[PDB]
């Protein structure tokens, strides 16, 4: 089931996970664009949702407010999961927010385009990235409404 | 997870649910056109699936290979599930087969439009429908090639 507490659009949020700790950033300038931080708040960690519609019904683009870049996350590429612009132009720009079946508070950031989730862990390199297979606790986010 | 085994383009299945072991139907004459069924074999249990592209990735049109209508799962309107010609002209004719975390050889038949899974079971009316909530085994489903 879709997450129960989706942030409506305008709303700013950060997407912090659940175990590490740390947030989701987006930013222009320095790789890797699209990471995690443990840290302080800068603004290339607020983000809104585009509400998608039609064959997106269900789904988000998570833009940057800094930036207006929209997050991907896909299996066709490296790197895997980035940043870029176009309000959602790309199907992998679109993004499922899927309740943990476990935890109620807590949700998985999925990607229907390339079967995958989001994740983060504290330490184990890739320490951030996607994932295409079983659940795991480092996938679990929580949006923080700032 | 997607199920890791769907029927490529073109092969012919039935729709079977792990647990109540009856079978989906689609037919043209007599409410309901959509439901389960406990008996022999007919050709309205008969379907291939239209491989989504684009929007549709990893979505897939259920498609009658007597009578070309495709299965609708939806929250819209009543009655929520049910058949139209087309070939996924709308929304709600798409869905993804989905893993079950606890047991590998079965999945659910979900709508990304409806947040919603079918659901076959032996007693308890409606005894077959969509439904947004928990998960439940009667809610797995096998594919049965033919």
């Amino acid at each position: 089931v879709n997450f129960p507490n989706i942030p409506a659009e305008g709303v700013r949020f950060r997407l912090r996970a659940r175990d590490s700790g740390y947030v989701i950033y987006s930013r222009t300038e320095n790789d890797p664009l699209v990471w995690h931080y443990n840290g302080p708040p800068y603004d290339d960690q607020l983000f809104t949702l585009i509400h998608g519609t039609g064959s997106r019904l269900n789904l988000y683009a998570i833009k940057s407010v800094p930036n207006g870049r929209v997050l991907f996350s896909r299996n066709s590429a490296s790197p895997t999961v980035g940043n870029i612009v176009g309000d959602g132009t790309y199907n992998d720009n679109w993004f499922q927010f899927i309740q943990d079946d476990n935890d109620a508070n807590s949700f998985r950031i999925y990607s229907l385009a390339s079967d995958s989730v989001l994740y983060s862990r504290t330490t184990g390199a890739p320490q951030f990235g996607n994932y295409t297979g079983p659940k795991f606790d480092d996938q679990l986010w929580h949006f923080e409404i700032v």
